[PDB]
């Protein structure tokens, strides 16, 4: 009774809303209605159980992922054929993508650690196994570089699982497909990664499949082989715009008659697909990378806001003029799970007493800029130019760093407390005195 | 060709673009800085980093400054839009925020109740706080803004209240409704209302905030209020910016304008002896065109959370549409509880959240999966998530919650769950509060 979207391997033309037969990835049949479809891949709304044309009809199989290990260290397409010119995936399990093969997620909260290299993350708002922290950007800034930046770098300190990277790019030019493959293989990233390239003049259907064909990789890897397995997904907006015209969405307006039901939901069968899975031993973490569309008059899309419920990374205009990379505001950002992967055992115990109070000298010190506009440098407190001080250090030592700069956890509490000896030490009002005799420069040993 | 920081000067004498002048300050010094724009009234200057201090030495602008400011409809200027007379002043005071410093070395505290379940449930404002408002285009944020201007109350609190509520570059249908809505319900008795059209003067439309601000930090300090300040839009501001002395050179924002914002968010916070506060909510709407509007990096003023109005709330049907998931209020701890509001309030915004969140969840599993196939316990959740919508996220234009009546909608809702699925709940809430078992006194 117009029930969940799946994908089917296309083997003859369809009409529109012709009713065909699927046998799934499980071995069960579904009916269901056509909704769009490209050269090799059909997109059907399925009804429940019996129906909801009825003779001499079309019956296919669900387009699968190939999944094996081997996965790693390839370069493929959204609907997950080669473009590394290697052969086609070899199948150790032929998986259906829209979520409901495997079953993989525990009820469990996420938790551990994973270091991205960047401090401005895994400083101050740290990215936990199993958690969905999306990158929130505009046109114009370097939200991709970021992310290769953390396909690049990341990894799950003291882990006894094994860590993989899946990037599925969205929508993206020749001459971006071109540097991201060039930049997997020359830095060796690769080979710990899966790799799906969808390009802005693919079919729109390929794109709407390749969320999910990474989506699935990443699954896989995580329940079948153990894994620690983070998604980034570059750009979320991109995948938007090609949903918004496809099927039965086409020409329809969000709020009104005529718009199907399917689209107030597509995006969450996205954002419900991370977690810890069953066993404890591997997990699903998504970075989508979420631009702010500048076209809301012209292109109505599906609210973006779904995808932001544990927190966000901030890329900030300001920062990107003055020259800084990555320009990532802190104060806007946040991690819900944050406290969950830091501390003793996890980062280190000083972690959030630091964070804590570079947030607010940073938060303190940009209100300052505002004051010395109002009334002068010279009317300054010193105690009020010294934090004012702390936020340049702040965004020249610690937001910035090198394109190739993968700090540690501890390379990053280490530039936090040197910015922070600019400060008074009776001015450390969210650092317990344990922790400054122990960790504070002057202390230190 | 624009550097420094703007500072706002009457207009006694004739000036030229770019003439070099002093500017007098509340202490009886002077800043130096070069003259950038000008309307007839009010002269804008750059100013350069000197410090202390023949040419032009010009006073600041000042705001009238009188309690009689409350239930008066001003412009941009100050002047009157009510038909009135002009404010007779106790004070004059300098609107660059320079001449008083009311704020002190205080955390953001107590609790502002907006009557709005989606704030004051789960992400509470606090005295002292700045808690944007982010929106879009077509969205209805400043339905919102009118109704926290009606509703809000500092419950409990010795200190009287107060609203100043700043509209910049509206319509003139804008400001009639406006006008009307403050008139007649009342909300008028306690505000200051400064409405800038459009079509004012560009100079006007900065100097907005700044007139608003002033009158706040007056009201709150010199008179022992805790005032609420509404700022209408920043987005709308940063577009006059794009103005400042040019007829217009590119496509962006002027680099100057983060540190110019930084002078109206710093102006917020507990004032000086503790018996009254400043606290904002300005509304940052993104623009709907990039290509006729740029989107502005507004994140400067976005350090204490924010609350975020929702498309697909708004295409439901559903007012006010905020999303409570991705909003936040930083310092929601510091304006709860026993004494504040209840001591329930910070389990039952706990659970409400993890429960919305995993009833949206479970919409994208009945996606995948079908709605036959969720478990009894994930449907619970599921049909959690529409009660939630549908009776704590809706409420009536000019429906006026206590935080009470927001908690006890949230235990009502709660009981769909099972009682043994509430885990940040601490069982002394469940005995003491929940339905099943609380005890009629
Ligand atoms: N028209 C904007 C520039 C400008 C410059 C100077 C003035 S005046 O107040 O000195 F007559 C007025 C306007
Ligand atoms: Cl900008
Ligand atoms: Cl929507």
């Amino acid at each position: 009774i117009a029930g969940p979207l799946i994908f089917v391997e296309k083997t003859e033309p369809v009409g529109y809303n012709e009713i065909v037969n699927i046998k799934m990835g499980d071995g069960t049949v579904r009916r269901g209605q056509v909704l769009d479809s490209s050269a090799d891949i059909v997109v059907v709304q399925v009804f429940e159980g019996t129906g909801g044309d009825c003779g001499v009809i079309f019956t296919g199989e669900t387009l699968k992922l190939p999944a094996s290990v081997d996965l790693l260290g390839r370069i493929l397409s959204g609907s997950g054929e080669p473009r590394d010119g290697g052969p086609r995936i070899v199948p150790d399990q032929l998986l259906d993508i829209n979520g409901a093969a495997m079953n993989p997620y525990a009820r469990l909260p996420p938790k551990d650690f994973i270091q991205t290299g960047i401090s401005t993350i895994d400083g101050t708002n740290t990215l936990v196994r199993g958690q969905k922290l999306p990158i929130f950007s505009a046109s114009g800034l370097p939200a991709n570089e970021i992310a290769l930046q953390i396909a690049r770098q990341a990894s799950v300190p003291g882990s006894e699982s094994a860590f993989a990277v899946v990037f599925a790019a969205m929508g993206i030019t020749n001459e971006e497909a071109q540097y991201f493959m060039s930049d997997f293989e020359k830095t060796g990233a690769l080979e710990r990664a899966v790799v799906f390239l969808n390009l802005a003049d693919d079919p729109a259907v390929e794109r709407i499949v390749t969320p999910r064909m990474a989506l699935t990789a990443a699954e896989y890897l995580a329940y079948e082989h153990g894994m620690h397995v983070l998604v980034i997904l570059t750009d979320i907006t991109n995948y938007a715009e090609a949903l918004r015209q496809m099927g039965a969405a086409r020409n329809e307006v969000p709020g009104r008659r005529g718009y199907p039901g399917y689209m107030y939901t597509d995006l969450a069968t996205l954002y419900e697909r991370a977690g810890i899975v069953k066993g404890a031993k591997g997990s699903v973490t998504q970075i989508p990378i979420l631009s702010m569309p500048g076209d809301d008059i012209t292109h109505p899309i599906p609210d973006l806001s779904g995808y932001i419920t544990e927190g966000q990374i901030v890329v900030a205009r300001e920062l990107h003029r003055k020259g800084i990379y990555p320009p990532i505001n802190v104060l806007p950002s946040l991690s819900r799970l944050m406290n969950s992967g830091i501390g003793a055992g996890k980062t280190r115990e000083d972690h959030k007493a630091v964070s804590d109070q570079m947030y607010a000298g940073y938060a303190e010190g940009r209100d300052l800029r505002g004051l010395v506009a109002i009334v002068g440098k010279e009317a300054l407190s010193e105690r009020d130019t010294k934090f004012l001080e702390f936020a340049d250090l702040f965004e020249d030592k610690f937001v910035r760093q090198g394109r190739n700069e993968n700090r540690t956890i501890e390379d990053t509490l280490e530039i936090g407390w040197q910015i922070l000896t600019h400060l008074p030490e009776n001015q450390l009002g969210r650092i317990d005195n344990k922790y400054i005799q122990k960790y504070h420069p002057a202390h230190r040993k």
